[PDB]
């Protein structure tokens, strides 16, 4: 099945993703195609998908900016059913916000079928304009049409994945402990990890004996992610990737506090150095500890 | 010999400390007797003792919240002179800027002897009276004069005090690891620990499954402290003591990210609760992890 977490909905005929109309949390605001950019946080397209229990491959979809929910308007099974935000809760019962996605017939891209209705997502005319509206309309799970077919490209990790992406690593002490905060996690781009570090007042901090040393620059940074998630997005249940290390160097004699992020890819860690900004896949330490 | 510290400094006879007047870094600042409210951070009475490598038992002073040094005027051995602040650094090898500090014959309070000089920190006539003059003056090491008697009152902790202080502690899980971050410690009166909560933005935020929970509060609270810190003082060498506590509870079926901070005789921690401002002796959870 398709696992808990966040994703970007890509057409899989045309380079349109499933967005929330100027992520307005207006209830009725249409959901439409919409051009994107490729490592990018896309604003109004990321799409929480939280598993319905004892529901097999069903789940809700909640937009993360404006925390509503896909919704089949009045649970229609007429094809050209309008599909807009509306408010709800991520375990629902109304049939309307609830959404089996199973793999296509061509085993990589998904369909996504209303629960209540039979009816799927169809990107109208697979028109690949940017506003051009998504229905529910009849169709097939089996079939090839690729108006109703769609990408789910993962944008966060679970906890499990960060620990693997941690474990293989080349730069880590023997002594390693690490201490996990949250269980779902958006992976930035080191665009955004950029703006926020920015942003967050370090550029301009000096480094002070004990008083203002690596440790507050890698726990300033944390903290900055941590606002930046909450002030940035309205959905709940899933945190924003940033991590804090302690490390020490090979000769044993010196230590370092810094941050870490993940590959676009997802496989691996990167260093972070809040004190200037730099990205590193060696910082000259190997981590002995570790909380994200 | 008096550990490296920050202290505030008492006359023996009369209850006025050592105030660098008006907080100024300015050179040839007079230094002065001062009344202090127990239980506050007195702002200009807050001296950073650095011990001077084989010299035994000396030291430079340092105001926390100045900068400056510690420094008797010219080095003059004549009964009178000037004690004031100045520029200078924490290793110095100005005598100007040197002070052997040891038991006094009561063996609590101390004197304190330019190492230059020879002559003694003398609360001029023993005026009780906000900005007396302190001045250097001839002196022996076993006389009783209160004139020249200071308690050192100890403000700051080691991290070994700090890590003791823990240990005692009944609520630690029997997996505890603990990360010490930095060397020695300001503790802060709860009266102060509070206003930078209140002024942190945290008594405002809302608890959010995930994305703002118990670990955002815990690490803000940190990160507020630190740049706190920084910001209100212009000495090096030491860090504001606040921990950051991640424990789980007596049933082991859930946890819960927390601060802690030090009881005013250093003995013990208190838990902080970032989401309500509470103190707390017994926080319903048993810390596995510690950073501070
Ligand atoms: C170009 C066109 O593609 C297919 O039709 C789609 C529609 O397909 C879906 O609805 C039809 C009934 O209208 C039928 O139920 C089909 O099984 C189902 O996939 C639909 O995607 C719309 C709106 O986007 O566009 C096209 O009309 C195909 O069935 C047609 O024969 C034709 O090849
Ligand atoms: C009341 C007074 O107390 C003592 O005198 C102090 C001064 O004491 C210091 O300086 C004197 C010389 O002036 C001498 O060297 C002494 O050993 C030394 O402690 C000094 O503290 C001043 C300034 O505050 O005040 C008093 O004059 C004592 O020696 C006097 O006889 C007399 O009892
Ligand atoms: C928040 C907002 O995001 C961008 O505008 C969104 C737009 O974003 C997508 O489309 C644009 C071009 O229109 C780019 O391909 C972006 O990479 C996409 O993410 C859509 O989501 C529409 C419809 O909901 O709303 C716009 O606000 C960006 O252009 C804005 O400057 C701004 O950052
Ligand atoms: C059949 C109908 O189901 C519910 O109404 C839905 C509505 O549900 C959501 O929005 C409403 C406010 O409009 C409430 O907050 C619900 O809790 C939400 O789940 C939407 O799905 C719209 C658009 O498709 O359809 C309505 O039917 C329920 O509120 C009604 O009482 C009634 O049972
Ligand atoms: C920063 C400033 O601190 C206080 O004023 C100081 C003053 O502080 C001490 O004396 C006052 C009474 O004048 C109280 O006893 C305090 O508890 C002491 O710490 C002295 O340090 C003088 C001389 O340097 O400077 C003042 O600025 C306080 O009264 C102010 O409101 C302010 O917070
Ligand atoms: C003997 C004298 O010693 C030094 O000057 C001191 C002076 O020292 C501090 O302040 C100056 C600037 O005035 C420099 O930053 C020094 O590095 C500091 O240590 C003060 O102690 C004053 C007041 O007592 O006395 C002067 O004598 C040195 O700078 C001089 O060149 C000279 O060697
Ligand atoms: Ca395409
Ligand atoms: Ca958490
Ligand atoms: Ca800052
Ligand atoms: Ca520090
Ligand atoms: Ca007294
Ligand atoms: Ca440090
Ligand atoms: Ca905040
Ligand atoms: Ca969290």
């Amino acid at each position: 099945s398709l696992r808990r977490g966040i994703y970007h909905i890509e057409n899989a005929g045309v380079p349109s993703a499933i967005d929330l109309k100027d992520g307005s949390s207006s209830d009725g605001t249409p959901i439409v195609g919409w051009q994107f950019t490729p490592d990018t946080i896309n604003w109004h397209q990321l799409w929480l998908a939280e598993p319905i229990p004892n529901v097999a491959d069903t789940f809700t979809l909640c937009n993360l900016f404006s925390g509503t929910y896909m919704d089949l308007y009045n649970g229609s099974s007429e094809a050209g059913t309008a599909v807009n935000g509306w408010q709800g809760t991520a375990f629902t019962t109304n049939p309307h916000q609830l959404w089996t996605i199973k793999k296509s017939s061509d085993g990589t891209s998904y369909k996504i079928q209303n629960y209540g209705s039979k009816t799927f997502v169809d990107l109208v005319n697979g028109d690949s304009s940017d506003g051009a509206k998504i229905a529910g309309w009849t169709g097939t799970w089996d079939e090839g049409n690729p108006h109703q077919k769609w990408y789910f490209n993962r944008m966060s990790v679970s906890s499990a994945e960060a620990q693997a992406a941690i474990a293989r690593n080349p730069h880590i002490h023997g002594t390693y402990r690490g201490y996990i905060l949250d269980g779902e996690y958006l992976v930035l781009p080191n665009a955004t990890f950029t703006q926020i570090w920015k942003d967050s007042g370090l550029p301009g901090s000096k480094w002070r004996e004990q008083i203002y040393d690596c440790d507050d620059f890698a726990i300033a940074m944390k903290a900055a992610v941590g606002k930046w998630g909450a002030d940035s997005w309205k959905a709940n249940g899933f945190a924003i990737f940033c991590g804090v290390m302690l490390g020490v160097n090979k000769a044993g004699d010196a230590a370092h506090a810094y941050n870490f992020t993940l590959t676009k890819d997802h496989a691996d860690i990167v260093f972070f150095e809040p004190q200037n900004g730099g990205y590193l896949n060696d910082i000259g330490y190997d981590s002995y500890m570790a909380f994200y």
